[PDB]
Parts: structure tokens; C-alpha cells; sequence
């Protein structure tokens, strides 16, 4: 039950998730999952990043969910649940700006 996972912020906006992520105390990979503002049934993985080029910044990755059942960022790499997706991405950067590290403070 996703509503329960501590990294699931549910119904919060894009701007708010960015206000939470852009804290100077956040190390690369700080993250939360929320509802997509415009695609029903889609979610967004908001992730903090940091480089000398841009400094502290946020990326937003859409997570699709099929009725066949899979959750994914790229259809090539799918998961049976949001949790497993999160777990995978905490060990693999792959196409993400950085691997999932720590849950975003509130
Ligand atoms: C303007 O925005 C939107 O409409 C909107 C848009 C996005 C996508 C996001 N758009 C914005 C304006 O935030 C974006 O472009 N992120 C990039 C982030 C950087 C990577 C590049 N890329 C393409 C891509 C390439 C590779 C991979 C990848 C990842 C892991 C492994 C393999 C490949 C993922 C994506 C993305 O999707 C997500 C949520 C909402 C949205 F629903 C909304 O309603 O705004 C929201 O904020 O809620």
C-alpha cells in the first residue's frame, strides 16, 4: 500500500516538491514520489541533483503504471510495484540524474 511508504508524498504539486528538494542540506539523490499534476494514474519521482555547472537542482521523472501491471520510468525496465521500482533505482543510476539515496525531509 503506497500511501504508507514514507517516500510517498501523494497529492503535492511540482513546485512544492521542488521547494522540499532544494534544501542545501539535501545530498544528491534525495527523493520523493507523488501524483503527476496532469496525467491520471501516473506518478512522478522528484529527485535532487547537484553539479558545479547547475548547483542544487531537481529532476522529475514520470512513472507509468500499466493495467497489465507494471510500473516503470522506461518501458524496457518494469516492476511489479512502486517499492521495487524505488529499490532498483536506489542501486542503479541508469538514466536518472543520480541513484535514489534518502527520503526528502518535510
Ligand atoms: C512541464 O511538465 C510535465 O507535464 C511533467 C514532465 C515530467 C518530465 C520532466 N518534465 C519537466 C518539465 O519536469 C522531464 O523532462 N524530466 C526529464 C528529466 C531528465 C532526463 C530527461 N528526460 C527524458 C528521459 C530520458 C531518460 C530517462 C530514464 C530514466 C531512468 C532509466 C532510463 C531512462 C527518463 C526520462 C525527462 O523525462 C514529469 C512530470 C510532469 C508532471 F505531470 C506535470 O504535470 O508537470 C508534474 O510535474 O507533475
Amino acid at each position: 500500500s503506497i500511501q504508507a511508504e514514507e517516500w510517498y508524498f501523494g497529492k503535492i504539486t511540482r513546485r512544492e516538491s521542488e521547494r522540499l528538494l532544494l534544501n542545501a542540506e539535501n545530498p544528491r539523490g534525495t527523493f520523493l514520489v507523488r501524483e503527476s499534476e496532469t496525467t491520471k494514474g501516473a506518478y512522478c519521482l522528484s529527485v535532487s541533483d547537484f553539479d558545479n555547472a547547475k548547483g542544487l537542482n531537481v529532476k522529475h521523472y514520470k512513472i507509468r503504471k500499466l493495467d497489465s501491471g507494471g510500473f516503470y520510468i522506461t518501458s524496457r525496465t518494469q516492476f511489479n510495484s512502486l517499492q521495487q521500482l524505488v529499490a532498483y533505482y536506489s542501486k542503479h543510476a541508469d538514466g536518472l540524474c543520480h541513484r535514489l539515496t534518502t527520503v526528502c525531509p518535510t
